[PDB]
RNA sequence: AGCACAGUCUUAACGAUGGAUGUCUUGGUUCCUACAGCGAUGAAGGCCGCAGCAAAAUGCGAUACGCAAUGAAAAUUGCAGUGACUGAAUCAUCAGAAUGCUGAAUGUAAACUACACCAAUUCCCUGGGAAUAGUGGUACUCCUACAGAAA
């Protein structure tokens, strides 16, 4: 295998792949979004583009603190990401509400 | 409150209609002077973004119509924010930054955000502790050097 002098590129800045903060960009606030809230515990967030499931999945844990029973996402005609994210079921819309408004 | 044939033609006055003429002009134009190449250290081209309120040019690239630094240097306002008794607000300079996705485009691809494989990788703290499947490398030809294989 490979033993260079030097490595070719040495990325010296800070890290930019994709933030946690900006994947997830914010909560839509539409009339559908508000009724799944209310009715079924389910979230629904504008994400970015280039967004994993998965880390989207993570994003809401780690920015709400609450736990995902299953994200649904979509590409949106806004040029982002739209997450349905339906809650597990030990945590609720209520707090969700405090938080969004 | 009476009087006027109407139409057609012609004439004058006063206008509609139209955009000529004149007057301009941060534009062209040619000549002359002068310097004069960028690229795997990833160009040009092309996409995709980016404004608090922001569509199109311009500008810029996830730090996105400015950053740092300098010289000017107190204003900035469409709304709204902001700043001043000098590294803020405004300009110009701009030598340090950053540098999207591509594109020769180079991991295999291509009406694909498809698909391999090898490295797992990054940060903080002064010899330790935290994070993230993320990030890199892997084209073709060549050359110089090295290697263990062969005749």
């Amino acid at each position: 295998a490979r033993n260079p002098k030097c490595p070719r590129i040495v990325k010296s800045c800070h890290s930019k792949t994709l933030d946690k903060y900006g994947l997830i960009k914010y909560p839509l606030t539409s009339e559908k979004a508000m009724k799944k809230i209310e009715e079924i515990n389910t979230l629904v967030f504008m994400c970015d583009k280039r967004a994993n499931k998965k880390n989207i999945k993570k994003s809401v844990k780690n920015l709400f603190g609450i736990e995902c029973d299953k994200v649904n996402v979509l590409n949106t005609l806004n040029g982002d990401k739209k997450a349905y994210v339906r809650l597990s079921g030990e945590h609720d819309a209520l707090e969700v509400a405090n938080k969004i408004g």
